[PDB]
């Protein structure tokens, strides 16, 4: 595979948002992956409605501002026959009545692929598919207050992931350390957090923070 990947340079990735006080990380992860695959399909980048997912995907198992799964969001889009744009169904950072309108749907999916649970498979998916939804353990102060560089938290769990984010690339950073390989990860805590809203997460260090434990993307 390529020595490094960054899908932002190729037009696959919308701006970073701030999810606010709503536990909608999973919705931003899901829209990010679908934004990427819709772009691959059509050559058009359109910001999708997280609010549509928050309000409408309870029947697939999601829990609005108390959390959810990206694969449940992909299942909703398939079941529903569509997903509205941000413009037509803007973000409120609350749980509201479903107001999905099919005329304003700008995306679809045909299911989703769960990537085998190894960092090598994740790399090869990132290299070829586009941005990938992933689960991480974000429950450490070191992550809350990350600013820059390659993130490594010795207390990170590879199983207790609690935050959905989007891998948009990977690389090898020459720091002359045991912490050179990274995943390039889009968060939903605004541009002021980390490196313009992004974090470089330790790669090939025994599935650090569970980044390869629940990786997936929608098929379109
Ligand atoms: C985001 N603001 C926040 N986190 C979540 O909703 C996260 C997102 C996923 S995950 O990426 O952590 C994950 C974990 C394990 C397997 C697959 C995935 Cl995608 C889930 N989650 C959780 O915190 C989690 C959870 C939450 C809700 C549900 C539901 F039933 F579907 F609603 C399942 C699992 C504990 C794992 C903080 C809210």
């Amino acid at each position: 595979a390529p020595r490094s990947v960054d899908w932002r340079e190729k037009g696959y990735v919308t701006p970073v948002k701030n999810q606010g006080q709503c536990g909608s990380c999973w919705a931003f992860s899901a829209t990010g992956a679908l934004e990427g695959q819709m772009f691959r399909k059509t050559g058009r980048l359109i910001s999708l409605s997280e609010q549509n997912l928050v309000d409408c995907s309870g029947p697939q198992g999601n829990e609005g501002c108390n959390g959810g799964l990206m694969d449940y969001a992909f299942q909703y889009v398939q079941d529903n026959g569509g997903l509205d744009s941000e413009e037509s169904y803007p973000y409120e950072a609350t749980e509201e009545s479903c107001k999905y309108n099919p005329k304003y749907s700008v995306a679809n999916d045909t299911g989703f692929v769960d990537i085998p649970k190894q960092e090598k498979a994740l790399m090869k998916a990132v290299a070829t598919v586009g941005p990938i939804s992933v689960a991480i353990d974000a429950g450490h102060e070191s992550f809350l207050f990350y600013k820059e560089g390659i993130y490594f938290e010795p207390d990170c769990s590879s199983e207790d992931m609690d935050h959905g984010v989007l891998v948009v690339g990977y690389g090898f950073e020459s720091t002359e350390s045991d912490n050179n390989k990274y995943w390039l990860v889009k968060n939903s805590w605004g541009e002021e957090w980390g490196m313009g809203g992004y974090v470089k997460m330790a790669k090939d260090r025994r599935n650090h923070c569970g980044i390869a434990s629940a990786a997936s993307y929608p098929t379109v």
